[PDB]
């Protein structure tokens, strides 16, 4: 009964940074060609998320933020051909359009239709389907789960299993994926080796997992903050370093914990000092480090490359190199058969409408995941 | 006649930066344990000898540089194992100990044992074997070929093919290994591919023969110096670009050229900007940069991280990525068997009295590589 029709729901608008969500009424337009339109049934707190909400990432306001979620197909434009009403699926912050070339590329995932590059806040046609007050609202990664329903391109979209509990798998769209492909697809962590992890939050988290399952020897959490150390204990850390527990720069005590540097090392911060501390704890010769975290809008790191000359592999990945549309079904499937958990990473559970207390608990450390529910 | 006795002879001293290379008597002492004294025959002239001269690499002075040679081994001191007087060698400026942990590792190439890091200019152990006017004078990377003759440990050292012509052969010691290994088997550039290489001097001359041995499609070469191109397109080049030609930043020109970026970039000059700008012109999802230049001591470049966390990796290497001792012997076999050619390197051929021509040559923009003969 909503097919074809504007849809007033509610959402939490971003109107200006460093403020709180507001969450009020606004208007979804239905799909057009292509697009569909998604009933949200679960959205987990990313920092990317609060990352708009601090200008550490950059994307035009006002905004429907959100981007890790899962929900329940109510309706699609014309040409559709991939997800049909009443389906289960998980909004993809990377596209797969299948047809550039990076989507082509064995390796690539990073598909030429992001919005993350040169952001719009739009859908694919570059206009907004969602008004609020009157005033056209801007999109999110083409994605935008903080709301109630929202509407995204076919090609930021996929079909899971119908069985999936969607207030677990909501994660495979942002925050597991990511850290987990971070270590097994880009790293390529081998057995036997050793690796450091730098921040402990949902992402290091499910480094931390990806480092145990290709069989790591030893796994090192890097924290700030010493209440993250026990569940990276029990997801796979062997050990656990707190910079401001030593008095010599922790890239000197991880080189003398492994005995000459680590062979894969992770930041999952987003800081600059961390990427080139992160970089520097790998060994020398045929040491990786992989850059996950956001570093702050337009700033540039300052770094020696003779760091690089001696053999060292420096590297990032969005989406833990996933492409996103064939993954994330996969990755659902194997979620199901049990192949790996999302349950440590989710420490708190709110209605939506408690969006901002979820926020605040992200912000002081307490929390992991925290997932909403509509 | 001279083996077990100090030897008298000609080689070219650097006595401070700055200044011309004196050619004079030294003495070199005999090999001790696990030492070989070697008879020079031939040595190249490669940019990292004139980083020495112009401050642009740190190591102490006074010196016998020169790296890049063939020689036929005079004498070994107690235990060698590995080469006998008679034998033709190349002498290896990183070397291969085979017990530390690089060693060991199936990618690892920088051995731990090298004098590059933390520059002794001395022997391993820490003395050395050369005296000038009564003053002890340094080594340089364990070589030290700018002399009739010269004193090595054996772990830098490797036997070659008694027909070996050393005039030819010498280059495999640094330069065409360095950029052929540095195309094939650190970038591991691809069949179809797009390069680009900056810098078109003998080592990024060596890069092009290597793209195009791993059968590259397009292969782009970028040097300031549009009387380089001529010879880069003989080697495999199917364009060349010369950035003062252009309005625009060639990251962006060279961006266009590939359609949105190449497979593969090289820097092979040693500027810190051509680092940023070769890793900003290759793909930014799946693009690969190579680091092989020198950059100036002590200087740190500066980027945005971003151009790693799309997806980008970037990596540099000492030597091509080879084992030394391991893959020098194997190179010249090679060579042996036409697989590759170095004439396309040689320049000029001068006699060794003609060092300061040579270096006036390299640093006049008119040779790739003079090799000078004892
Ligand atoms: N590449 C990609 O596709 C993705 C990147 N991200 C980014 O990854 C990063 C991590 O995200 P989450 O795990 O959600 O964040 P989080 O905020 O939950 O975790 C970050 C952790 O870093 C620790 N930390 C902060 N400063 C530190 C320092 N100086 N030294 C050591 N540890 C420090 C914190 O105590 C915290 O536990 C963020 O920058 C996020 O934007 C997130 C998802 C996808
Ligand atoms: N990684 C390693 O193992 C090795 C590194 N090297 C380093 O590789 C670099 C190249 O060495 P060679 O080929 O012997 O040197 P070269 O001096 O013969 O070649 C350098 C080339 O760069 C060009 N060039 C200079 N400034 C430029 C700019 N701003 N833009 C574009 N082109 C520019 C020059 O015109 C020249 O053709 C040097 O820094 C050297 O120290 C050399 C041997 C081994
Ligand atoms: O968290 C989801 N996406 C992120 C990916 C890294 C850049 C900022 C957006
Ligand atoms: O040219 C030979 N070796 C080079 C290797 C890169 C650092 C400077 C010395
Ligand atoms: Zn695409
Ligand atoms: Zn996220
Ligand atoms: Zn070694
Ligand atoms: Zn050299």
């Amino acid at each position: 009964s909503t097919a074809g029709k504007v849809i007033k729901c509610k959402a939490a608008v971003l109107w200006e940074e460093k403020k709180p969500f507001s969450i009020e009424e606004v208007e979804v337009a239905p799909p057009k060609a292509h697009e569909v339109r998604i009933k949200m049934v679960a959205t987990g707190i990313c920092r990317s998320d609060d990352h708009v909400v601090s200008g550490t990432l950059v994307t035009p306001l006002p905004v429907i933020a959100g981007h890790e979620a899962a929900g329940i197909v109510e309706s699609i434009g014309e040409g559709v051909t991939t997800v049909r009403p009443g389906d289960k699926v998980i909004p993809l912050a990377t596209p797969q359009c299948g047809k550039c070339r990076v989507c082509k590329h064995p390796e690539g995932n990073f598909c030429l239709k992001n919005d993350l590059s040169m952001p719009r806040g739009t859908m694919q046609d570059g206009t907004s389907r969602f008004t609020c007050r009157g005033k056209p609202i801007h999109h999110f990664l083409g994605t935008s789960t903080f709301s109630q329903y929202t509407v995204v391109d076919e090609i930021s979209v996929a079909k899971i299993d119908a069985a999936s509990p969607l207030e677990k798998v909501c994660l495979i769209g942002c925050g597991f994926s990511t850290g987990y492909g971070s270590a097994v697809k880009v790293a390529k962590v081998t057995q036997g080796s050793t690796c450091a992890v730098f921040g402990l939050g949902g992402v290091g988290l499910s480094v931390i997992m990806g480092c145990k399952a290709a069989g790591a020897a030893r796994i090192i959490g890097v924290d700030i903050n010493k209440d993250k150390f026990a569940k990276a204990k029990e997801v796979g850390a062997t050990e656990c370093v707190n910079p401001q527990d030593y008095k010599k720069p922790i890239q000197e005590v991880l080189t003398e914990m492994s005995n000459g540097g680590v062979d894969f090392s992770f930041e999952v911060i987003g800081r600059l000092d961390t990427m080139v501390t992160a970089l520097s704890c790998c060994q020398e010769a045929y040491g990786v480090s992989v850059i996950v975290g956001v570093p702050p809008d337009s700033q540039n790191l300052s770094m020696n490359p003779m760091l690089l000359l001696s053999g060292r592999t420096w590297k990032g990945a969005i989406f833990g190199g996933f492409k996103s549309k064939d993954s994330v079904p996969k990755l659902v499937a194997d979620f199901m058969a049990k192949k790996f958990a999302l349950d440590p990473l989710i420490t708190h559970v709110l209605p939506f409408e408690k969006i901002n207390e979820g926020f605040d608990l992200l912000r002081s450390g307490e929390s992991i995941r925290t997932i909403l529910t509509f």
